[PDB]
């Protein structure tokens, strides 16, 4: 295994350190504007060395954006398909490329046979490629890791049934920024190559004059470089014709055949595409090929790729023609002109490719490596496209809660084989689908319209809704004596309970547990935990009365603590935000103990009066004016206060000090050692009243952001023996600090309101020396290092947070991790903030055409840890990555993939048993198995079933290691027959595993592996 820590790759692109040089400098470059007037020898491309061009043909087509994906689907895409199957069928020279297929298996599926085979037979043939062939093009930003690889694996696993290919080629030419992590899932999933299209104009400019536009890109912690994926960076500022045949879209405009009036398109720059005809040929053949060998500058082979396409293109058939016919004009004339010098053809992305290394491998060229990543873009002057980090963060969130069910829907389901009959497939191939669909460019980004975004939450919801379905009959089946099981599949066995989604304040959703003496004595809760590890977990459930106590299946008292019910209301009348106490229902919590990817019963039983083992929360609300907050049968008075400091400790955990607002002020480790200074804080940031205006892309503030007006905020204290809070009603977000004898969980229940072109930033304020350094990961599978540059604007050091963050110097760290994908940085040294929702009311011109005015309340999660780190052995100062600590990586799978909860929906559970997986192995705490999928229907002689296994790598502090066993994959199901390691997508065997084990695989790697049983 390579050291991710101790060796700094030495590559010859190193991102952070070119960063770190770059000037930025937006100069008028000309016609190329962001760059200079390219030049080159017109000698060095003659009879033994010509310039090989590659025409592309390929049209964008969004899974949903201004219009929904079935609207798409219907106005556009299926005519796109129709024609483009025509077209190519009837054109044996016409080449095509196919990126989302979401889209394309509608359309397939849609098919008669007779054009099924006709489809193949022009994928079979080289004509239609498909490039990546994941469901969507998704977004590099937002999106963890683990939903990639399902959207990568839900496309291909299609392709490779329907079409009979995986292609080895990815196309992504248009998500906000580029991600590492793409490359690090496409190699490990059979990929040779890869091409991306926005990043910083600068950095185009920066590469393409070093000529490294094509680089080996290889994982910042990876000093071999086994991990390197050949990347084409396209040079320009968009992927449309005008900017891809070479540095000037006056000239490149003319060649984009569909802008000559009869299809309502034109060219900006008021030179209009001309029919190709035999007089005009020579003189249009002289500026395209300028053009073509401008481009060629800027690489290192004599092969060049030119994509030809647009957003949904080649609807028409009059489209098709006017660009194959004009274009086969201008290559009959250049190819047979031999001063060009140039042999131009239709081609695919595999066959641009294939050419590049087949230069390499004559010696033609050599290409630098690089490892780092392509955030923050900018397409032009200051508009960095950091709003996305955040726009619409309630579906943000919606897409890691999602994340989990999908993942524990597949994980419980697939210990059985199913018949067809309790439909298990149908409801996860759903899931999955609404998922990947979601991890589109504009989907999870918050960048689709106000009906989009409603179109991909409802698809969301049925996703959760079938997760749950096949979660709970997995659970009923599990659970249950072989031979008392007697499932009805569409039965509702048992009830999911979710404490975080929509959560308390978002929606009245989870269901009380309704006891009582002449009703109901008990109710049995099970308690699932997908994590490969013994785990244990506060949980809570509501409960119709307070004196409820819990027991173990053998019947063992668990200590438990009740706790009030309490909901926020911005009370229109008093005109403060203040809580009311339930007297109907109540919380109870306890802490349950759960196998490696296993099962734990617990009961809950009413009796008349205090039980023993359950304890009861006092509650203080701080305020001045109080009123009562009666709640029912609850056996503490709540106590009333003038706002005041306060202090809190459960536990031996940390003792975390608040202010009078109710805000995090300070936190002391132990007993005795000092009271570190941390501060949250609310703050706005606005838009600008001249100039750009922030919109769903674009982050524009006007100037660095003003602390929210307070007020007097009500604060209501909870203290428990097992979990306590304070909890501040401010305005737009109700804060909540919860403690449970680690590092406290702060939820924000998010309202915005009507508060127009405002962003509402969590700030945290320490006096961590970390100047101009901070870490955010990437895809929430590695964490990155990060420099705040002055020399950029503010809205540019912000990045994306999709799992956590940090600020460390010699010897504190303080890290945030998150339950949701959300924007944020270090503005000044001591500092973290990211932001909470955000309100426009203008558009940004992106095209979204319109501001983002849909906001609604979203409960925001996150565990704040704040560790000494002097004693852990880091990488280097030169190092570009960093690394979480055993307790942040287990603070961030508590709010990623959180315990699942279920409430027996009958009253009598007949058969019921206590546990399962009891004896699973409880792997090293660094890994884990992302995905366990059994990848065969129930007919299948042989079984087989999927997992993928990762593993971080964790910060070596001092602490002993400690116990656990080895993870062996392939012998987690019995009767196993084989075991063989996989791409990660499981469609191509890569090993045969001897003695049928799976090893576990090295820190920061991840491999997959398929066990196959008899
Ligand atoms: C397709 O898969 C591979 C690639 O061509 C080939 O060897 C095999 O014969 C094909 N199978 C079909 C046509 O289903
Ligand atoms: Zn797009």
């Amino acid at each position: 295994c390579q050291d991710v820590v101790q060796d700094v790759p030495n590559v010859d692109v190193q991102m952070l350190e070119l960063y770190d040089r770059m000037s930025f400098k937006d100069i008028d470059g000309g016609v190329w504007k962001q760059g200079w007037n390219i030049k080159y020898d017109p000698l060095k491309y003659n009879a033994h060395h010509k310039l090989k061009v590659f025409v592309v043909p390929h049209s964008h087509n969004d899974p949903g954006w201004i219009q929904t994906f079935e609207e798409y689907y219907q106005h556009d895409t299926k005519h796109i398909l129709s024609n483009a199957l025509r077209h190519l069928h009837d054109n044996p020279e016409m080449k095509f490329i196919w990126a989302e297929i979401s889209y394309f298996a509608r359309f397939y599926h849609d098919l008669g046979e007779n054009k099924k085979l006709q489809m193949k037979s022009i994928v079979k043939n080289g004509q239609l490629e498909f490039v990546t062939g994941g469901w969507v093009m998704p977004d590099e930003a937002n999106s963890h890791w683990r939903n990639v690889l399902l959207q990568l694996t839900e496309g291909q696993t299609w392709l490779k049934q329907f079409m009979n290919v995986t292609p080895t080629a990815s196309w992504a030419i248009d998500p906000f920024g580029h991600s590492p992590t793409m490359p690090y899932i496409l190699q490990k999933s059979g990929f040779k190559n890869m091409l991306i299209q926005r990043t910083h104009y600068s950095v185009k400019k920066e590469l393409a004059q070093q000529r490294q536009l094509e680089f080996l890109w290889r994982q910042i912690w990876d000093n071999k470089g086994d991990t390197a994926l050949f990347t084409h960076m396209m040079p320009f500022y968009s992927y449309d014709i005008p900017h891809t045949c070479g540095p000037d879209p006056k000239v490149c405009c003319q060649f984009d055949f569909k802008r000559m009036g009869s299809f309502g398109l034109s060219c900006p720059w008021k030179v209009p595409p001309r029919t190709i005809s035999d007089q005009n040929v020579a003189a249009r053949s002289d500026l395209l090929v300028d053009q073509w060998k401008k481009k060629a500058e800027l690489y290192r082979t004599n092969v060049l790729l030119i994509p030809l396409g647009d957003d949904f293109r080649f609807k028409q058939n009059t489209e098709w023609d006017v660009q194959r016919v004009n274009y086969e004009r201008l290559f009959e004339h250049i190819n047979s002109q031999a001063h060009f010098n140039v042999q131009a053809q239709f081609g695919t992305l595999q066959e641009y490719f294939d050419a590049v290394h087949q230069a390499e491998r004559a010696g033609q060229a050599e290409f630098p490596t690089l490892s780092g990543d392509f955030f923050t873009y900018a397409d032009r002057s200051d508009n960095y496209w950091s709003g996305y980090y955040t726009s619409r963060p309630y579906h943000k969130r919606m897409d890691r809660v999602l994340m989990h069910y999908v993942r524990a829907a597949e994980m419980l389901s697939a210990w059985h084989s199913w018949d067809g009959m309790a439909r298990i497939e149908e409801r996860l191939e759903q899931a999955r689908r609404e998922l990947s669909l979601f991890q589109h460019h504009d989907g999870i980004t918050g960048t689709a319209k106000t009906h989009v975004v409603v179109d991909y939450e409802q698809r969301m919801q049925e996703a959760l809704k079938a997760c749950q379905m096949v979660m709970q009959q997995s659970v009923y089946r599990l659970l249950t004596k072989p031979s008392i099981y007697s499932p009805d599949f569409s039965f509702s066995y048992f009830t999911l309970d979710d404490s975080r989604w929509p959560g308390s304040g978002v929606e009245d959703s989870r269901t009380t547990i309704i006891l009582g003496e002449d009703i109901l004595p008990s109710k049995h809760v099970v308690m699932h935990n997908t994590l490969p590890h013994w785990r244990e977990q506060l949980v809570d459930f509501y409960v119709s009365s307070p004196f409820v106590s819990v027991t173990d299946l053998a019947n063992n008292p668990v200590e438990a603590q009740v706790s009030p019910v309490w909901s926020w209301h911005h009370d229109t009348l008093t005109k403060t935000i203040h809580p009311q106490g339930s007297t109907t229902k109540y919380r109870i919590i306890f802490k349950a103990r759960v196998p490696p990817m296993g099962l734990a019963t617990y009961v809950l039983t009413i009796s008349d009066s205090k039980p023993e083992h359950t304890s009861y929360a006092s509650n203080l609300l701080l305020r001045k004016n109080p009123t009562s907050l009666p709640l029912g049968q609850y056996p503490e008075d709540v106590k009333f206060g003038d706002p005041r400091e306060i202090s809190l400790r459960v536990g031996n955990g940390p003792t975390l000090a608040f202010s009078e607002q109710g805000l995090l002020k300070s936190i002391q480790l132990t007993q005795d050692s000092p009271h570190v200074p941390v501060h949250f804080k609310f703050l706005k940031y606005g838009v600008r009243s001249h100039g750009d205006r922030s919109g769903a892309y674009l982050f524009l503030p006007n100037g660095p952001a003003s602390p929210v007006e307070l007020g007097q905020p009500v604060v209501l204290v909870t203290k428990g023996k097992l979990e306590s809070s304070v909890s501040v009603g401010l305005p737009s977000v109700v804060h909540q600090t919860i403690m449970r004898g680690g590092a406290p969980e702060i939820r924000n229940l998010v309202d915005i309101g009507s508060l127009d072109n405002t962003e509402i930033v969590m700030r945290l304020e320490t006096h961590i020396d970390s100047g101009d350094i901070f870490y955010t990961d990437l895809n929430g599978l590695q964490f990155i290092k990060r420099r705040r540059l002055d020399k950029l604007p503010l809205q540019a050091n912000y990045y994306p947070i999709p799992s956590g963050m940090f600020i460390e110097d010699a010897n504190t760290r303080l890290t945030l991790l998150t339950g949701q994908p959300l924007g944020g940085s270090s503005l000044a040294s001591g500092e973290l903030e990211i932001m909470q929702d955000r309100r426009l009311a203008s558009d940004d011109e992106r095209g979204l055409g319109q501001g983002v005015l849909d906001n609604k309340p979203v409960l925001h999660i996150y565990r704040l840890v704040l560790e000494k780190v002097n004693n852990c052995v880091r990488p280097s100062k030169l190092h570009p990555a960093g690394y979480l600590t055993s307790a942040a990586h287990k603070a961030s799978q508590s709010l990623l993939d959180p315990l699942d909860k279920f409430i027996f929906a009958e009253n009598e559970w007949i058969g019921a048993q206590g546990q399962f997986g009891g004896d699973h192995p409880s792997a090293r705490e660094d890994l884990d198995v992302s995905v366990m999928r059994r990848l065969t229907k129930s007919s299948a002689k042989t079984q087989r079933v999927g997992y993928v296994l990762h593993r971080t790598n964790l910060m070596q502090c001092g602490t002993p290691e400690e116990h656990t066993q080895k993870l062996d994959v392939c012998h987690l199901l019995p009767n196993v027959a084989r075991c063989e390691r996989t791409t990660l997508t499981f469609l191509q065997n890569l090993e045969h595993l001897d003695g049928m084990v799976a090893p576990e695989v090295c820190p920061m790697e991840t491999a997959a592996y398929v066990s196959s049983h008899s």
